Protein backbone atom coordinates (compact mmCIF):
# COMPACT_ATOMS: atom_id res chain seq x y z
CA UNK A 1 0.00 0.00 0.00
CA UNK A 2 0.82 3.72 0.07
CA UNK A 3 0.94 5.25 3.56
CA UNK A 4 0.79 8.96 4.35
CA UNK A 5 2.42 10.44 7.45
CA UNK A 6 -0.27 12.62 9.04
CA UNK A 7 -0.47 9.90 11.70
CA UNK A 8 2.18 7.53 13.00
CA UNK A 9 2.58 4.72 10.40
CA UNK A 10 1.42 1.96 12.73
CA UNK A 11 0.71 -1.46 11.23
CA UNK A 12 -0.31 -4.87 12.49
CA UNK A 13 2.49 -7.44 12.64
CA UNK A 14 2.51 -11.15 13.42
CA UNK A 15 5.52 -12.63 15.22
CA UNK A 16 5.78 -15.82 17.24
CA UNK A 17 2.10 -16.35 16.48
CA UNK A 18 1.12 -13.09 18.23
CA UNK A 19 -0.48 -10.01 16.69
CA UNK A 20 1.01 -6.66 17.66
CA UNK A 21 1.19 -3.07 16.46
CA UNK A 22 4.52 -1.71 15.23
CA UNK A 23 5.75 1.61 13.85
CA UNK A 24 7.34 1.72 10.40
CA UNK A 25 10.52 3.59 11.33
CA UNK A 26 12.79 4.52 8.41
CA UNK A 27 15.12 6.22 10.92
CA UNK A 28 15.78 2.89 12.64
CA UNK A 29 18.59 0.63 11.44
CA UNK A 30 17.12 -2.31 13.35
CA UNK A 31 13.81 -3.75 14.49
CA UNK A 32 13.12 -3.52 18.23
CA UNK A 33 10.02 -4.97 19.89
CA UNK A 34 8.68 -4.91 23.43
CA UNK A 35 9.52 -7.74 25.82
CA UNK A 36 8.16 -11.07 24.59
CA UNK A 37 9.11 -14.74 24.64
CA UNK A 38 10.26 -16.02 21.25
CA UNK A 39 11.46 -19.53 20.37
CA UNK A 40 15.13 -20.25 19.86
CA UNK A 41 18.39 -19.07 21.35
CA UNK A 42 19.05 -15.36 21.81
CA UNK A 43 22.21 -13.36 22.33
CA UNK A 44 22.45 -10.36 24.70
CA UNK A 45 23.06 -7.14 22.80
CA UNK A 46 22.78 -3.41 23.32
CA UNK A 47 21.40 -0.79 20.94
CA UNK A 48 21.59 2.97 21.25
CA UNK A 49 19.97 6.14 20.00
CA UNK A 50 18.56 9.34 21.48
CA UNK A 51 19.01 9.16 25.24
CA UNK A 52 21.58 6.37 25.27
CA UNK A 53 21.48 2.58 25.09
CA UNK A 54 19.17 -0.22 26.18
CA UNK A 55 19.81 -3.92 26.71
CA UNK A 56 18.01 -6.19 24.23
CA UNK A 57 17.71 -9.86 23.37
CA UNK A 58 18.71 -10.54 19.76
CA UNK A 59 16.77 -13.22 17.87
CA UNK A 60 18.13 -14.18 14.45
CA UNK A 61 16.21 -15.36 11.38
CA UNK A 62 12.77 -14.80 12.92
CA UNK A 63 9.68 -15.01 10.72
CA UNK A 64 7.62 -11.83 10.96
CA UNK A 65 4.58 -10.80 8.92
CA UNK A 66 4.29 -7.04 8.39
CA UNK A 67 0.96 -5.85 6.99
CA UNK A 68 0.63 -9.05 4.97
CA UNK A 69 4.25 -9.15 3.77
CA UNK A 70 6.69 -11.76 5.03
CA UNK A 71 10.17 -11.08 6.37
CA UNK A 72 12.78 -13.30 8.01
CA UNK A 73 15.48 -11.48 9.93
CA UNK A 74 16.90 -10.15 13.14
CA UNK A 75 14.46 -9.02 15.84
CA UNK A 76 15.66 -7.29 19.00
CA UNK A 77 13.46 -7.57 22.10
CA UNK A 78 13.74 -5.23 25.05
CA UNK A 79 12.39 -2.17 26.89
CA UNK A 80 11.88 -0.10 23.74
CA UNK A 81 9.58 2.94 23.98
CA UNK A 82 7.57 1.65 20.99
CA UNK A 83 7.57 -1.38 18.71
CA UNK A 84 9.57 -0.26 15.66
CA UNK A 85 10.14 -1.95 12.31
CA UNK A 86 13.58 -0.87 11.10
CA UNK A 87 15.34 -0.87 7.75
CA UNK A 88 16.58 -4.46 8.12
CA UNK A 89 12.98 -5.63 7.60
CA UNK A 90 11.59 -2.64 5.69
CA UNK A 91 13.98 -3.53 2.87
CA UNK A 92 12.76 -7.14 2.86
CA UNK A 93 9.14 -6.11 2.29
CA UNK A 94 10.16 -3.74 -0.49
CA UNK A 95 9.41 -0.55 1.42
CA UNK A 96 10.57 2.78 0.00
CA UNK A 97 10.07 6.49 0.62
CA UNK A 98 8.56 8.43 -2.28
CA UNK A 99 7.84 12.10 -2.97
CA UNK B 1 12.41 10.87 -5.85
CA UNK B 2 12.29 7.26 -4.67
CA UNK B 3 14.49 6.48 -1.67
CA UNK B 4 15.34 2.85 -0.97
CA UNK B 5 16.22 1.77 2.57
CA UNK B 6 19.35 -0.31 1.97
CA UNK B 7 21.19 2.58 3.63
CA UNK B 8 20.07 5.36 5.94
CA UNK B 9 17.70 7.65 3.96
CA UNK B 10 19.98 10.68 4.18
CA UNK B 11 19.30 13.69 1.95
CA UNK B 12 20.60 17.23 1.65
CA UNK B 13 18.36 19.90 3.19
CA UNK B 14 18.65 23.69 3.19
CA UNK B 15 17.84 25.81 6.25
CA UNK B 16 18.59 29.53 6.42
CA UNK B 17 21.07 29.29 3.57
CA UNK B 18 23.02 26.36 5.08
CA UNK B 19 23.11 22.85 3.63
CA UNK B 20 22.86 19.90 6.03
CA UNK B 21 22.48 16.13 5.73
CA UNK B 22 19.31 14.88 7.38
CA UNK B 23 17.44 11.62 7.90
CA UNK B 24 13.98 11.20 6.37
CA UNK B 25 12.47 9.55 9.43
CA UNK B 26 8.89 8.27 9.52
CA UNK B 27 9.51 7.30 13.16
CA UNK B 28 9.98 10.93 14.22
CA UNK B 29 6.82 12.86 15.08
CA UNK B 30 8.66 16.18 14.75
CA UNK B 31 11.77 17.32 12.90
CA UNK B 32 14.85 17.60 15.15
CA UNK B 33 18.17 19.10 14.02
CA UNK B 34 21.61 18.90 15.59
CA UNK B 35 22.70 21.75 17.83
CA UNK B 36 22.64 25.10 16.01
CA UNK B 37 22.27 28.72 17.14
CA UNK B 38 18.93 29.85 15.74
CA UNK B 39 17.52 33.31 16.53
CA UNK B 40 14.06 33.88 17.93
CA UNK B 41 12.22 32.47 20.89
CA UNK B 42 11.51 28.80 21.53
CA UNK B 43 9.65 26.47 23.86
CA UNK B 44 11.45 23.81 25.94
CA UNK B 45 10.53 20.25 25.06
CA UNK B 46 11.59 16.70 25.85
CA UNK B 47 11.61 13.92 23.24
CA UNK B 48 11.72 10.21 23.97
CA UNK B 49 14.27 8.06 22.20
CA UNK B 50 15.30 4.43 22.41
CA UNK B 51 17.58 5.19 25.38
CA UNK B 52 15.35 7.68 27.22
CA UNK B 53 14.54 11.37 26.98
CA UNK B 54 16.66 14.36 26.02
CA UNK B 55 15.84 18.06 26.25
CA UNK B 56 15.42 20.09 23.06
CA UNK B 57 14.35 23.60 22.05
CA UNK B 58 11.20 23.93 19.95
CA UNK B 59 11.12 26.59 17.23
CA UNK B 60 7.93 27.35 15.30
CA UNK B 61 7.45 28.15 11.62
CA UNK B 62 10.98 27.30 10.50
CA UNK B 63 11.52 26.93 6.75
CA UNK B 64 13.39 23.90 5.42
CA UNK B 65 13.86 23.02 1.74
CA UNK B 66 13.93 19.30 0.92
CA UNK B 67 14.79 18.26 -2.64
CA UNK B 68 13.07 21.24 -4.23
CA UNK B 69 10.07 21.31 -1.87
CA UNK B 70 9.71 23.97 0.82
CA UNK B 71 8.28 22.94 4.19
CA UNK B 72 7.52 25.20 7.16
CA UNK B 73 6.69 24.15 10.69
CA UNK B 74 8.04 22.95 14.00
CA UNK B 75 11.79 22.36 14.11
CA UNK B 76 13.38 21.05 17.31
CA UNK B 77 17.05 21.67 18.08
CA UNK B 78 19.08 19.62 20.52
CA UNK B 79 22.02 17.30 21.20
CA UNK B 80 20.97 14.68 18.65
CA UNK B 81 23.62 12.58 16.86
CA UNK B 82 21.90 13.12 13.49
CA UNK B 83 19.66 15.64 11.76
CA UNK B 84 16.12 14.27 11.44
CA UNK B 85 13.26 15.34 9.19
CA UNK B 86 10.07 14.16 10.90
CA UNK B 87 6.49 13.53 9.84
CA UNK B 88 5.45 17.13 10.52
CA UNK B 89 7.41 18.26 7.44
CA UNK B 90 7.37 15.04 5.38
CA UNK B 91 3.60 15.40 4.99
CA UNK B 92 4.02 18.87 3.50
CA UNK B 93 6.19 17.61 0.63
CA UNK B 94 3.90 14.69 -0.26
CA UNK B 95 6.07 11.93 1.21
CA UNK B 96 4.56 8.43 1.47
CA UNK B 97 5.74 4.97 2.46
CA UNK B 98 5.20 2.45 -0.34
CA UNK B 99 5.41 -1.34 -0.43
C1 LIG C 1 9.17 6.51 18.12
C2 LIG C 1 10.42 6.11 18.92
C3 LIG C 1 11.71 6.41 18.09
C4 LIG C 1 12.92 5.71 18.75
C5 LIG C 1 12.83 4.17 18.54
C6 LIG C 1 11.96 7.99 18.06
N1 LIG C 1 13.18 8.32 17.33
C7 LIG C 1 13.14 8.27 15.84
C8 LIG C 1 13.90 7.00 15.32
O1 LIG C 1 13.77 6.91 13.95
C9 LIG C 1 15.38 7.11 15.70
C10 LIG C 1 16.10 8.16 14.89
C11 LIG C 1 17.62 8.07 15.22
C12 LIG C 1 18.63 7.56 14.16
C13 LIG C 1 20.13 7.47 14.50
C14 LIG C 1 20.62 7.88 15.89
C15 LIG C 1 19.61 8.39 16.96
C16 LIG C 1 18.11 8.48 16.62
N2 LIG C 1 16.02 5.82 15.37
C17 LIG C 1 16.34 4.81 16.42
O2 LIG C 1 16.31 5.06 17.58
O3 LIG C 1 16.70 3.52 15.94
C18 LIG C 1 17.40 2.58 16.90
C19 LIG C 1 17.06 1.40 16.59
O4 LIG C 1 17.93 1.08 15.24
C20 LIG C 1 19.07 1.66 15.42
O5 LIG C 1 19.45 2.59 14.20
C21 LIG C 1 19.25 3.83 14.60
C22 LIG C 1 19.40 3.80 16.22
C23 LIG C 1 18.93 2.60 16.62
S1 LIG C 1 14.09 9.60 18.01
O6 LIG C 1 15.34 9.82 17.30
O7 LIG C 1 14.44 9.29 19.38
C24 LIG C 1 12.97 11.05 17.91
C25 LIG C 1 11.87 11.24 18.97
C26 LIG C 1 10.92 12.45 18.86
C27 LIG C 1 11.08 13.43 17.71
N3 LIG C 1 10.19 14.56 17.62
C28 LIG C 1 12.19 13.24 16.64
C29 LIG C 1 13.12 12.04 16.75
Amino acid sequence: PQITLWKRPLVTIKIGGQLKEALLDTGADDTVLEEMNLPGRWKPKMIGGVGGFIKVRQYDQILIEICGHKAIGTVLVGPTPVNIIGRNLLTQIGCTLNF
